[PDB]
């Protein structure tokens, strides 16, 4: 399992995500699985599925074993539930090792699972803070790193219905896949991959918001998330002004929306009209910050419907949040990015693989200095919930 052995291995369609191949049971059941940085559980379809065709069966796993406890897990538009066991885990184009992991084998799924693309289970790469049913339930990253000598870091390359391939690195940084200077920013609070941003540029010009504006309430990193996604009054912000640049052509109002697409004739998308966006990152030191740069390229997302297939038609995959800043498929596909667990950090540097311009392109550049760092972090409200629960941990 070399890092030549691990390049490569991600596949997926646009817009539903990245998988990893991995085998769980003995004898070997292989399944394709979703690389997941915003969620903590791995959890693998385990019952017949109209928009399934394979599924993690227990009973033909002589190593599985049942923890006789079940999970719920809601999300805001779907959920899927199961029953936790344990089984043995390896990944084939991955490192030589094999591991005993928490699996939740899922019984019930709504909106879960869709149509076409080709995964059955979902790696939650975050951390123990936010796994279900609670954080007492240990991370497939967390049982690797634990049961044998993975170094503590993976790495990720998104390269962007189509198909997309890319990277997992686990255990280290390969150099091939990426070019130039790698940028780190501290990982806030082990619970998500939580950042900072202290700067935010549509075509070099600030929002000149309050930066706590930018990580209300949280800002994440997430592989598990297509668009970039804002909270609603920085997510007001930046489409005033990229409607500013783009504003010889007068979209619908759907567009901006994210529920309709805009298309010109074949090869013919002007996208000089469409600005970079930067997003200034907390840097290492103290007072320092680097901006990592998208092109429209990475916001304008290709969609090929019938017909008139002779135009090139996009969707607008920026989108607002109330959940704070997600940095999903949008920003990681511009950038090799290193969870760096180990040193509680995550790192930035231009992917080999960047979608651009004859003109532009996806950049990492730093340090800019600042006098007088405010604190750009938010608190988030402590509920009753929370602050009762004890941790002996
Ligand atoms: C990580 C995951 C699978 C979690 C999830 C659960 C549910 Cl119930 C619905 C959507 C999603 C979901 N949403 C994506 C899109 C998506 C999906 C998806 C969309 N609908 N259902 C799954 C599969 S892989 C990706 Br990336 C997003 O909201 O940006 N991502
Ligand atoms: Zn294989
Ligand atoms: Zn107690
Ligand atoms: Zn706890």
């Amino acid at each position: 399992g070399s890092f030549v052995e691990m390049v490569d291995n991600l596949r997926g369609k646009s817009g539903q995500g990245y998988y990893v191949e991995m085998t769980v049971g003995s004898p070997p059941q292989t399944l394709n699985i979703l690389v997941d940085t915003g969620s903590s559980n791995f959890a693998v379809g385990a019952a017949p599925h109209p928009f399934l065709h394979r599924y993690y069966q227990r009973q033909l796993s002589s190593t599985y074993r049942d923890l006789r406890k079940g999970v719920y897990v809601p999300y805001t538009q779907g959920k899927w539930e199961g029953e936790l066991g344990t089984d043995l885990v390896s990944i084939p184009h991955g490192p030589n090792v094999t591991v005993r992991a928490n699996i939740a084998a899922i019984t019930e799924s709504d909106k879960f699972f869709i149509n076409g693309s080709n995964w059955e289970g979902i790696l939650g790469l975050a951390y123990a803070e936010i796994a279900r049913p609670d954080d007492s339930l240990e991370p497939f990253f967390d049982s690797l790193v634990k049961q044998t000598h993975v170094p503590n870091l993976f790495s990720l390359q998104l390269c962007g219905l189509a198909s997309v391939g890319g990277s997992m690195i686990i255990g280290g940084i390969d150099h091939s896949l990426y070019t130039g200077s790698l940028w780190y920013t501290p990982i806030r609070r082990e619970w998500y991959y939580e950042v900072i941003i202290v700067r935010v540029e549509i075509n070099g010009q600030d929002l000149k918001m309050d930066c706590k504006e930018y990580n209300y309430d949280k800002s994440i990193v997430d592989s598990g998330t297509t668009n970039l996604r804002l909270p609603k009054k920085v997510f007001e912000a930046a489409v005033k002004s990229i409607k500013a640049a783009s504003s010889t052509e007068k979209f619908p109002d759907g567009f901006w929306l994210g529920e309709q697409l805009v298309c010109w004739q074949a090869g013919t998308t002007p996208w000089n009209i469409f600005p970079v966006i930067s997003l200034y990152l907390m840097g290492e030191v103290t007072n320092q910050s680097f901006r990592i740069t998208i092109l429209p390229q990475q916001y304008l997302r290709p969609v090929e419907d019938v017909a008139t297939s002779q135009d090139d038609c996009y969707k607008f995959a920026i989108s607002q949040s109330s959940t704070g800043t997600v940095m999903g498929a949008v920003i990681m596909e511009g950038f090799y990015v290193v969870f760096d667990r180990a040193r509680k950090r995550i790192g930035f540097a231009v992917s080999a693989c960047h979608v651009h311009d004859e003109f532009r392109t996806a950049a990492v550049e730093g340090p800019f200095v600042t006098l007088d760092m405010e604190d750009c972090g938010y608190n988030i409200p402590q509920t009753d919930e929370s602050r009762s629960h004890h941790h002996h941990h």
